[PDB]
């Protein structure tokens, strides 16, 4: 379901690429003019753009520059399709802002490698864009330069050339011993460049070893492959390399691929080791151990949409403990936390694991029950009520025992067009009414 | 580098399997009798055990039962290799504790599919085990493979009904015939999607690729029912990102085994990433500064120092302690002190390379692990950092206040083949101590 925009003047080329890409389960849009491409790019906001440099009127380089000037299309990765000995073409493309390059005649292996790699990058890009938008409301090197690149190659000449090409923009280190390289790769390395055609070690075995250990399982790896051996090239892509580099190594291709991998790694690490560990983006309540409102919100959105399309409904239970303030006033805040934890355990144990028992508020809990009807939901609520009210809660490490009552509000996504908010709203009305009409009760709306 | 133990009485079979697995970059150990297998399993603690059910003396079922009785080998997934006529074999294997099955003659596609699935499961298993040990020395939700919401995407009603019935006793199955509705459902609280690759009104691989294309469903466990004759479809399904394949006609025991493995792996992963990884003790980044913490540094420094001991360029370490931070707190409050720390972190990261590791060692102490650098250059870098901190003031209180900070730095570098991360950090600590004694705003170097 990745959307790719193919841009070329010759109809046959565009259609051929479209056929190949759609056969690989890609949604393909086509443009036959530079201006048309730019308009379509701003309209459809694609995920990847494949653009040919050889275009009468507006050359591909100009289109790329315009794409990189529009702030609405700047994020979209652009691959420039060049011809043989297109070193000048590649230099101008890098100056134009192309993310990577493809050489003509198009190799299906290289084509799909680039598309796969850059679609993954686009995933991370889109996620960061979303999170930045959220974080602006209040609820860090992200370039592709200055990275530690480990070159695992026995060819001293090739290694030196690669290090030199990467020596102005990145920080290269060369290793010839596979074991020493394994030790180093477990450290502060941003990208590993391995020679698949090494003669003193099996680079593919080394790469598989990296992917086998969790420490290095997601370390970005690029493999220098000989264009003759299609088999090893495919195998390298299978053992888990992120992209491939043809031998002899073109400096501009190297620069593009290295920058792509480093930027992807940095984005991903920022999103998962910094942002995801923030207190606002959490999905699990640390006290109870249950999920929070965020998790239920997303899941309930999908559930409710499915229900609108027709089928079995999604039910919701809102449970509010009764007189919790008194628990805290008499036994202290810590005992109240104990009560909350135990309540969470009892609740989760008496509802299905396919259900979503989450902590809606401080003393309020929600149980989203997929494929459940209002009548059955009311009966489940009565079950929960009996289990919580019946058995006492033992606290103070056995020193004291307390009895808890709960008021429950039941709701169901019955009929079409219902929304998560309406379902929760009806459940809240149920809770209010149950609290007014005495306590220890279940009310359905 | 995942370690597999192959167990069979016939040497030829053992050698054949060993050859294939080692050709796929797997470390293979071999056993030809049950007792030897059990001893090797308890000693080497393998990652996966491929065990033949038909073995003279101790049958494969007995070996499986014994492995699941030993608390040191219970965690290891066991694959039982059966024959064509294996319904009884599979039922007994499930009762013995087998994780999954492989049928003889061995189909390489299926062999490597099972090995991949179970090695991934073993990774999460080992992580969970480590975390549990940690919590034991530092001191819920369902971690079984049952009771899961399984989405069956198939137009073949007879097949769908049978799979739903078979999975209706241990799990909660839902049947979807429309791929679009199924896509919406898969975006929800689903534990596993079972899709028919040989569907007649939709391309099951297209549906699978769509799921893997969106981040919401990118890692959702998917099993694909495949026809054994069309090898091409099976290979393609495994390439688009299916977790394992199920041959048609669907064998109930194979269905049960694969479903449990996928659901349990999902549960383990979710527990480790949405609960444990978000715990405060397993964090890797300091929330205030935004820099990495001591834990991250420790791991990276281990790898670095090991490389250095093996011979090569050295690793340098900078320990930076702010001078008179207590006065900052006493005068402007802890919140202003936190602002000072945040800005200090930014400046530090900005004046050292990104290949370096600027982390928060302590409360007011920072560490800069600089890979592939010598002590002299490290001392000059420390001087650069010192000048940048002392030169420019730190603006706090939303601009209302400006404060000057000084720092004492201790620099050390890895020397010889016997050095350890701890020794390097200790030498840097001694440098910091001396710099605090010898006035302040100073850098001191210690070399073994
Ligand atoms: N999402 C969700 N829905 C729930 C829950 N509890 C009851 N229901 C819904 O209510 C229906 C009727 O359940 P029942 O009257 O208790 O009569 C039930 C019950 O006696 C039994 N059953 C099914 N699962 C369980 C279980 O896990 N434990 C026990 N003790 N009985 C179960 O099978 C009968 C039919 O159940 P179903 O056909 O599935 O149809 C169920 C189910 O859709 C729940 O905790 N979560
Ligand atoms: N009265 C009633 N209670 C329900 C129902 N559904 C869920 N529960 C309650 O929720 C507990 C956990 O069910 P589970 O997590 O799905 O985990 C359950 C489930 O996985 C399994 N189980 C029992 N009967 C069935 C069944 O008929 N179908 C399926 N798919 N699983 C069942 O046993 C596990 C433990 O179940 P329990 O010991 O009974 O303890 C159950 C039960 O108290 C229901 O429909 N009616
Ligand atoms: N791990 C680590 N080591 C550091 C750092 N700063 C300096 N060094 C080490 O000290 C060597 C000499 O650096 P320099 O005397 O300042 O003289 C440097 C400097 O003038 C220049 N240079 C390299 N990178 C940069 C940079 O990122 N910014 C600036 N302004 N100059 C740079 O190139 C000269 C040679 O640098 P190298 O050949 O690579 O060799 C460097 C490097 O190994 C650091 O922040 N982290
Ligand atoms: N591969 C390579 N990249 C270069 C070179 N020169 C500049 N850069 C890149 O451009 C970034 C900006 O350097 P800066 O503004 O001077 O700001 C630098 C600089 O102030 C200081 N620094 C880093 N290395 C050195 C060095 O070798 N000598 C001195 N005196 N300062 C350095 O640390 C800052 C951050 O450096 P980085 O994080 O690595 O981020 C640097 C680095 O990635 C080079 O010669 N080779
Ligand atoms: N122990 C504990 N209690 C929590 C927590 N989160 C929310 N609460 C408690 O829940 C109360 C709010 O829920 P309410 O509906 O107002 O309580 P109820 O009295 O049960 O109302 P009701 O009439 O039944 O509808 C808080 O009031 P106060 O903060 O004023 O009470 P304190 O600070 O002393 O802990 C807290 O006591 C928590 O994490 N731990
Ligand atoms: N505002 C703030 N301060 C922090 C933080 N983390 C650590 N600290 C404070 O930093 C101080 C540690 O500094 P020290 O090693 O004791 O040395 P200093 O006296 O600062 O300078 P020196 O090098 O010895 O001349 C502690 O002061 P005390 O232990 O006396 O406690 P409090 O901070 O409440 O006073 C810590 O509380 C933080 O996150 N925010
Ligand atoms: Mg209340
Ligand atoms: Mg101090």
């Amino acid at each position: 379901s990745a959307r790719i925009l193919v841009v070329d003047d010759i109809e046959a080329n565009v259609r051929l690429l479209e056929a190949k890409l759609t056969a690989e389960y890609y949604e393909v849009s086509t443009a036959m003019d530079g201006p048309t491409a730019l308009a379509m790019a701003a309209r459809d906001l694609p995920d990847i753009i494949l653009l040919d440099v050889m275009m009468p009127g507006m050359d591909g380089f100009t289109v790329c520059r315009k794409l990189k000037d529009d702030p609405t299309t700047r994020h979209i990765p652009v691959v420039l399709i060049t011809a043989l000995d297109g070193r000048g073409d590649r230099i101008q493309g890098l100056e134009s802002g192309a993310s990577d390059f493809l050489t003509k005649p198009i190799d299906d292996v290289m084509l799909f490698a680039r598309v796969r790699s850059l679609t993954r990058f686009k995933l991370v890009i889109d996620e960061l864009r979303q999170r930045e938008a959220s974080g602006r409301r209040m609820g860090a090197r992200l370039d592709g330069l200055g990275g530690r690149v480990l070159i695992v190659d026995d060819n001293e000449r090739q290694a030196q050339r690669v290090a030199a090409e990467l020596g102005v923009e990145h920080r290269p280190v060369i290793e010839s011993d596979p074991e020493k390289a394994k030790i180093s790769a477990g450290g502060p390395v941003d990208l590993v460049i391995v020679n698949a055609a090494a003669k003193n070690f099996d680079g593919l075995r080394f790469t598989a070893a990296l992917r086998s250990e969790e420490r290095t399982r997601q370390l970005p790896v690029l493999a220098m492959v000989d264009p003759d051996d299609r088999g090893r090239m495919v195998k390298a892509l299978e053992i888990g390399v992120n992209d491939i580099l043809s031998r002899p190594i073109d400096p501009q291709e190297l620069s593009a691929r290295v920058k792509t991998q480093i930027q992807r790694k940095r984005y991903t690490d920022y999103l998962r080791n910094n942002l995801d560990h923030s207190l606002e983006l959490a999905v699990t309540d640390q006290l109870t151990g249950l999920h929070n409102r965020r998790y239920m919100t997303g899941q309930l959105d999908s559930l409710v949409k499915r229900a609108t399309l027709g089928g079995d409904p999604v039910s919701a239970l809102l449970i509010d403990i009764d007189f919790f303030k008194k628990i805290n006033d008499t036994f202290g805040h810590d005992i109240g936390d104990e009560v909350l934890r135990e309540f969470a355990l009892r609740l989760a144990s008496n509802v299905r694991a396919i259900d979503l028992p989450c902590r809606y508020g401080g003393e309020e809990f929600v149980v989203i029950m997929p494929d459940t009807a209002l009548a059955d939901a009311l009966r489940i609520a009565e079950r929960i009520r009996m289990h919580v009210s019946g058995s006492p809660f033992t606290v103070a490490h056995g020193r004291e025992m307390l009895n808890v009552t709960i008021s429950i509000g039941v709701s169901a996504t019955a009929g079409e067009g219902d929304t998560p908010e309406a379902l929760l709203k009806r459940a809240d009305e149920g809770v209010y009414q149950a609290k007014a009409s005495g306590r220890n009760a279940v009310v359905g709306k």
